[PDB]
């Protein structure tokens, strides 16, 4: 069995073997990359996103998101209160602000230590979740926007057309901006590249051992849990690498930088936090190994979780039995 110990591996492909997205997803997977739940790709060097980043300061952040934590240091839940719309120019600012800047610091554990150590203290606010690119059209490899959809695997694993789209999504972070424990809707792979920016660091679970991390959730976060058999789904709770090692959860962390893309496999639990002012793009897609989680996924239908359109034939193809359930929770 390849990659036992579930490591978060690190890919450098050359620019031919960028061509073909599937392939080398199937590649990495044959190394054992899936196990870790995470893994890094760097592009070719001769690869790029688009030419500059120089003209992007206009785009809308029409719902920014004031990340207001509860609870203590290390386990701590987030709600997120909406804001004023602002631009990207204006958001840069207020990132580059004295209230919201990155502290000086000596290296990335050092801030690590401080994120962990401080975040509870502070509400920083995140631009998610804004449907757009910054992939050039010309760029043919590796554009998040020119993927084959979730909609069209399904179709070709399952011989089912469905309704629904796939887009990406763009994120303008800024230190201490959160994302808390998940897996992806449907458990769904996902892609995310840093466009531009300040580092982002991960955390992640072993897909195979997920299920040890939403017992600890339960334990952690137990009127949340008595209220939704899947709370984790409503994407609001942080835990610790110093709790995670207190209670035996196996977990991995990297540090993302930008230029560099990281790929989530299936029911690849995942968390994290921004460095500084930055910008990433992720979407979700699917494989043929994607099908099998799929049909196993968790869903939350107590109405906190709230998803796309999309999310909607895929639980009611491959989830039948639990389709007028979760429907309800979404109406
Ligand atoms: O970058 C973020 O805030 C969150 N991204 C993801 O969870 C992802 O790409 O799957
Ligand atoms: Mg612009
Ligand atoms: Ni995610
Ligand atoms: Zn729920």
């Amino acid at each position: 069995a390849q990659n036992p110990n579930c490591n978060i591996m690190i890919f450098h492909p050359t620019k031919e073997e960028f061509n073909d997205f599937d392939k080398y997803i199937a590649y990495m997977e044959s190394q054992g990359a899936h196990r870790a739940g995470l893994a890094k790709i760097i592009p070719p060097k001769e690869w790029k996103a688009r030419e500059t980043y120089d003209n992007i300061s206009e785009i809308l952040i029409a719902t920014p998101l004031q990340q207001v934590a509860s609870g203590r240091a290390g386990v701590f839940t987030q709600y997120h209160k909406k804001k004023k719309a602002m631009t990207v120019g204006e958001y840069r600012h207020l990132a580059n602000s004295k209230k919201y800047q990155t502290p000086p610091h000596q290296n990335f554990e050092d801030l690590e230590r401080k994120y962990w150590k401080n975040r509870i203290y502070n509400s920083p606010i995140y631009g998610a979740d804004i449907s757009g690119s910054l992939f050039d059209e010309n760029t043919k490899q590796w554009n998040l926007g020119h993927l084959g959809t979730i909609q069209d695997l399904l179709e070709k694993e399952c011989g089912v057309v469905i309704e629904g789209v796939n887009t990406p999504y763009l994120y303008f972070g800024m230190w201490k901006t959160t994302f808390a424990w998940h897996t992806e809707d449907m458990d769904l792979y996902s892609i995310n590249y840093l466009h531009l920016g300040e580092p982002k660091t991960w955390y992640v679970v072993p897909p195979e051992h997920g299920q040890r991390l939403e017992r600890l959730a339960r334990e952690l976060f137990p009127g949340s849990s008595r209220g939704c058999g899947a709370f984790l789904r409503h994407k609001v709770a942080l835990i610790s690498p110093t709790v995670l090692k207190e209670n035996g959860i196996p977990f991995n962390r990297i540090t993302q930088e930008a230029g560099e893309f990281m790929v989530t496999f299936p029911y690849g639990y995942h968390a994290g936090f921004n460095h500084g002012f930055n910008c990433a793009e992720a979407i979700n897609f699917a494989t043929p190994r994607w099908i099998d989680y799929g049909k196993m996924a968790s869903q939350c239908s107590c109405g906190e979780a709230r998803v796309t359109f999309s999310m909607d034939a895929f639980v009611r193809i491959l989830q039948p039995e639990r389709y007028d359930l979760w429907k309800r929770g979404q109406d």
